């Protein structure tokens, strides 16, 4: 295909291997290995082609190929040694990109259903046909729908709403299987890499992904609930009541779900004996807050099934999204104060609808995401150019000023010249001020490099320089020392003054002298390579050591630069009342610019001659001026080329331009107005002028810590990270941009901005930025919180998952963890980008977040931001808590295990065992093997022993306690001996655990039932790696007596792990025979206490599942259909 | 019954901080590149740039 | 070899990659430092017999002894004002110590 011939037409014209490597240059390794001639070396095919050309007579000269090649390689190298050319691309790269435009996040969404987390599933069937009772007391006979399923047992398992008609899907959820099925997918999840065993797990990551479990918990609760219309009551059940009636095809189910106070009461069932207990003025509606006649209720309070714990998470969600909240009036205020003047917006006057747009964040949210998109362009040159290549075309649409550089060719035809005299003067400038590619576009990146010094610092490139020479006497040197004498102040590096005063010293070697400071940095060195504060001259520093006999010259262009140098000003852009300012280590409301700033008076602009620029322009053709009416450094030179010289140079002084009157008064209320409708905002350390102080010779960002020390203002100083680039330029086009202005002839200035600038303010890209720096400041305060969890940071982090077993946990371990947590974050909120990315090239654990810069004396100053308040890390510290003190519904039991058999016919269940079978360390006579423990054979009848902790022998009798470590690192051994030894001798185990996931087995009481088959299974399956999830074989309660049946009973936990039963036998009147439970009154709080308040939560120790919650009807217009106007 | 080592050693753990200037090679890492730094900054050594 | 498959230290290169990313190449007339130490590192390799012979002479000082090659030091002696140079004592500076 044709692209592969096009790019290898392009290989071949381009590259014939010229490329520059910086090395010492050496006499083998020369690109003229040998010269056919006479065979010397030249280093360059340009000087070895002209060293094969030269040799040759130039009267013989023909045209041929090498010919023609010479002219391509010449060519081809000014082409690639010119700047803008050298630093370009056409294309993005995935960070250019993600900074100039990023993906917003979705903060709003809303929930149409009902907010809950925990839900009520059915297990064993309720014996519904038996012959005690007859079936007309049922009500399942009669088919009336109960908010309670019924069963004979009934527990309540956790899953993610399973009721909400949801707008917008967060991919993360908690569904959770019955605890009947197996659960550990869910615990085995995160960094089970290992595992091999499908139904295995290592308990060394439990804690570690049992709260990555519970920050997927929060980030599905991040929703709002929305009002979804009442209807008025026409059956007598609840007299007056309103209730919600959410959308959706199937309806039947969700009042009676929804209203467990509204069923009637007509038995004896436990399920009427709790609603026979109940109030009655507590159903549905309550509360409203009508605005308008006849529209959308603005906010309801509903009285419902739900979840107290997630109602408190959406609650602290809003709290945060209402403190986001704006209105039209201090949009069109910032908008007018932001445009200054030129553009109006109108906002409406009218009672409203209650509308939500969140948008203002603070300062300190503003600084930090300042702080990472400067660590994102770290030292990249191609990264923060297109930055300034889309100011320049920005700028270049709103200047009303344009650049004609025959104005220069029509003011150059008044000179007189000569035909007779070989050098013509005005003939070198047309031939010289073409600059190289012919582009303009450097003098609108040197004012994007005006707007950003911190980050990138145009210097003026090296191909300007007047071609490794000097020569006074050489007329196009003296147009180069004047085209780079104008060109020198407009560009931002600190090194400026330095550089232009070096290139006259450069430019007479030999006519005067002047000392230096070695003999490295001589007078004959090239004046770009100084670029340093510590290369600049003492004789430049301290103007004495310039003597006036030798060096007048000198002295006097010294004396011009440290007196009339231009001037830093301000111009106080932006406001910070809406998008507070991101400005640091300058004061908000502030910009700075490196020519002086007086605004203008008149809106209709003429040509007057007041400005340091012209002045500037002034004394450089003075001292040109002065410098060739001399006649002992210019001797050649007569009578006429003087005067010709003399003239040409004081009309070039009188042109008629007008750029240095727009740079003085019209540019920077363009830059102001810019500004802040940018998506990089601006990053200044300060200007200074002439002085070996002040001056930035750094700056830099941390990440991390450094050691034990934790405070950021003593780490910052050996953790910086310097961020910093150069950036080239071109004399020549800032030059005749700077000499060849001109306004429209008949213009006036704010006619012209306001219909130039309306349609930037019409575009609303920038509020779509705050909510991602929202998301970015809530991702780095989570990240140190669950950070903090499973090691040690420096932070004073809350502890709660403890009890929990957990790895010891490494860099590696955090750095996986903290990409789990980046992945949770960036599949949820709706943004596939870089994200929480720089910070995961360091070590997540010991993190910080500040920046300096460093003058030249040493002086140090930082911006250490405050880390503002985050309710994501909130509510998953909300969520550690009130799950420590209900553990047993995500699937978790606490405390261990004892292993032992136990034969008899009661009918205790297994996660309440009576308090005489469990024993401790603190129980007399019992032994405890953490220890060597080294099982000694026994012989001609002897029983076998074991090592205890102490150094003891001990037979296989007894309590025993084992670490679960010991098991899990000697599995098959200890399987062989204490498998034969536990199922009939008098042998029991503790094994301490802390935190197991466990099954349950249901069995019909009136059978045998034994447990060998599940123990034996889990023991067998215990690995060095993973453990599988613990089988408790727990008897089925019944409605009427029955008989007994001896049960075999093996595994039995510790302490209390029943909190999950919720209401066996619930159609029944009672429960005879079996473990009994009534509904828990704590938990419905507000039907069974009269005294309770309506707003009242019991939250971190038990969870309700019935609260007010609130709702809303807050609509979400864009700005331009609210806050428009021209 | 000594083994001759041309490094220190200390008892191990792994929950150790990556950046520890107890630790003597990173702390050699550290010092060549601080003075390489030191080099670099004036430039006096590389006019030519 | 028994080092490098009982050890637990694995060893990639992408941590350099991924700290100093810097993507451009297209400048042919100037050249990055960051761009002349991942050129110089080489991380393309896979190879670390070296690091592991590096480790096992410390059992046999008293027969064999482990020098740096003539190759990994500087050409021609080098100098302070070539950035290739800088480089290479970077990378010499840190290996000399095992
Ligand atoms: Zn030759």
């Amino acid at each position: 295909p044709m692209s592969t011939r096009i790019a290898e037409a392009t290989s071949a014209i381009v590259s014939k291997h010229p490329a520059r490597v910086g090395l010492p240059p050496t006499a083998s390794s020369g690109h003229g290995y040998q010269c056919h001639v006479c065979s010397a070396v030249l280093f360059s095919p340009l000087d070895l082609d002209a060293h094969v050309a030269s040799h040759g007579l130039h009267g013989n000269m023909t045209l041929t190929s090498s010919e023609i090649q010479r002219h391509i390689t010449e060519f081809i190298s000014s082409w690639q040694n010119h700047p803008i050319v050298q630093v370009s691309a056409d294309v993005e790269n995935r960070k250019t990109a993600q900074l100039l435009h990023a993906d917003t996040p979705r903060l709003v969404t809303w929930d149409a259903g009902l907010c809950t987390s925990f839900k009520i599933v059915p297990i064993v069937p309720a014996q519904v046909p038996q012959d005690v009772l007859a079936y007309t007391f049922f009500t399942s006979s009669y088919a009336i729908q109960s908010p309670f399923p019924e069963a004979a047992v009934s527990r309540i398992v956790v899953h993610t709403r399973w009721a909400s008609n949801v707008d917008f899907d967060r991919d993360s959820s908690v569904i959770m299987a019955p605890p009947t099925e197996n659960n550990i997918h869910l615990f085995k999840q995160l960094l089970n890499t290992e595992t091999l065993s499908v139904r295995g797990a290592n308990p060394l990551m439990f804690r570690a992904n049992v709260l990555h479990m519970l920050l997927e918990f929060v980030l599905d609760n991040l929703y709002l609930n929305r009002h979804t219309g009442f209807s008025q009551d026409h059956t007598p059940f609840t007299e007056g009541a309103n209730l919600r009636s959410l959308p959706g095809p199937d309806a039947e189910k969700w009042y009676s779900i929804m209203y467990p106070t509204r069923m009637g009461t007509p038995n004896v069932s436990k399920i009427c004996n709790f609603v026979a207990s109940c109030v009655r003025n507590r159903v549905g509606r309550f509360d409203r807050a009508q605005m308008m006649n006849g529209a959308m209720s603005e906010w309801v309070d509903v009285f419902e099934t739900s979840d107290a714990l997630t109602v408190s998470i959406r609650g602290r969600w809003m709290a945060r999204l209402a403190r986001m909240n704006i209105n039209p009036t201090e949009i069109e205020w910032a908008l007018t104060e932001c445009a200054q003047g030129y553009v109006t917006v109108t906002s409406p006057y009218a009672p409203s609808v209650n509308r939500l747009m969140p948008y203002r964040i603070s300062n300190a949210e503003r600084q930090i995401s300042q702080i990472i998109r400067v660590m994102n362009i770290g030292n990249n040159a191609t990264v923060i150019q297109p930055v300034l290549q889309d100011i320049s075309v920005l700028l270049q649409r709103i200047s009303p000023l344009q650049i004609d550089p025959t104005i220069i060719s029509n003011t150059m035809s008044t000179v007189s010249e000569s035909t007779t005299q070989t050098l013509s003067p005005a003939s070198s400038i047309l031939g010289k001020l073409r600059p190289s590619n012919s582009d303009f576009s450097s003098f609108r990146v040197a004012l994007a490099g005006w707007l950003y010094n911190g980050v990138v610092t145009t210097v003026i490139d090296d191909s300007s320089y007047p071609k490794d020479g000097g020569s006074v006497t050489s007329l196009e040197n003296l147009w180069d020392f004047f085209i780079l004498a104008l060109a020198l102040p407009l560009t931002t590096d600190p090194c400026a003054p330095v550089k232009a005063f070096m290139t006259l010293a450069n430019m007479m070697v030999g006519f005067e002298t002047i000392p230096m400071d070695n003999q490295i940095y001589t007078q004959s060195r090239r004046a770009s390579a100084f670029s340093t504060p510590h290369t600049w001259p003492r004789c430049f520093m301290n103007i004495q050591l310039i003597s006036p006999i030798d060096a007048p010259i000198l002295r006097q262009w010294a004396e011009i630069i440290h007196r009339y140098w231009p001037n830093p000003s301000q111009i106080r852009y932006g406001t910070p009342n809406v998008f507070g300012s991101a400005n640091l280590f300058t004061p908000p409301e502030v910009l700075l610019l490196p020519i002086d700033h007086q605004p203008a008076n008149v809106t209709t602009p003429t040509l007057d001659f007041t400005n340091e620029l012209t002045n500037w322009r002034a004394r450089v053709c003075e001292l040109m001026k002065n410098l060739v009416d001399n006649q002992r450094y210019q001797p050649g030179w007569t009578q006429s080329l003087v005067s010709s010289m003399r003239g040409t140079l004081g009309k070039l002084k009188l042109i008629k331009s007008m750029t240095p009157m727009y740079l003085q008064q019209l540019a920077p209320v363009e830059l102001a107005v810019i500004a802040p409708m940018l998506p990089f905002p601006p990053f200044q350390v300060p200007y200074v002028r002439l002085d070996r102080d002040r001056v930035p010779t750094m700056v830099g960002v941390t990440r991390q810590s450094r050691d034990t020390i934790t405070q950021p203002a003593l780490s910052l100083s050996t953790t910086n990270t310097t961020v910093g680039v150069p950036l080239a330029l071109d004399a020549r086009a800032i030059t005749v941009a700077l000499l060849s202005g001109k306004y429209p002839p008949d213009l006036v200035t704010n006619v012209w901005y306001a219909d130039a600038i309306y349609p930037m303010y019409a575009d609303t890209e920038v509020f779509s930025n705050l909510q991602r720096d929202v998301i970015t400041c809530e991702a780095v305060q989570t990240l140190v919180t669950l950070v903090a969890q499973i090691s040690e940071t420096q932070y004073p982090v809350d502890r709660y998952l403890d009890w929990i077993p957990s790895l010891r946990a490494s860099a590696a371990t955090a750095a996986t963890f903290a990409e789990w947590v980046n992945t949770s974050m960036k599949t949820a909120f709706d943004l596939s980008d870089m994200l929480l990315e720089p910070l995961l090239s360091g070590d997540p654990r010991m993190t910080q977040l500040a920046i300096q810069y460093q003058q030249y004396n040493g002086r140090t100053f930082n911006v250490i931001p405050e880390m503002p308040g985050s309710v994501i890390a909130d509510c998953v510290q909300l969520t550690a808590e009130v799950f420590n003190h209900e553990y047993n519904l995500f699937g978790i039991a606490r405390g261990d295990i004892i292993i032992g058999r136990v034969q008899s016919t009661h009918l205790w269940s297994p996660l309440a065992p009576p308090p005489d079978l469990v024993f401790d360390r603190d129980t007399p006579g019992v032994h405890i093997f953490g220890r060597d423990c080294r099982i000694s054979f026994g012989m001609n009848g002897a029983a076998p022993m074991i090592r205890d902790e102490t150094g003891m022998m001990v037979p296989f009798e007894g309590n025993w306690i084992f670490p679960l470590a010991l098991w899990q690192m000697n599995t098959r051994y200890f399987n062989q001996q204490f498998d034969a030894w536990i199922k009939t001798g008098e042998l029991r185990i503790r094994i301490e655990m802390g935190a197991y996931p466990y099954m349950l087995h249901y069995y019909d009481p009136r059978q045998y039932a034994n447990a060998w088959n599940l123990t034996s299974a889990w023991l067998e399956e215990i690995t060095p790696t993973s453990i599988p999830s613990v089988p408790f074989m727990v008897p089925i309660s019944s409605d009427h007596d029955i008989s007994s049946a001896p049960a075999v009973q093996y595994i039995i936990s510790t302490e209390y792990n029943d909190r999950s039963l919720f209401c066996t036998n619930s159609s029944s009147p009672q429960t005879i025979a079996g473990p009994d439970k009534h509904i828990p009154v704590e938990r419905y709080n507000i039907l069974t206490n009269p005294d309770a308040p309506p707003t009242q939560i019991q939250l971190p120790e038990v969870v309700d599942l019935y609260n007010v919650v609130t709702r809303y009807a807050y609509e979400t217009p864009p700005i331009t259909a609210v806050v428009m106007g021209v």
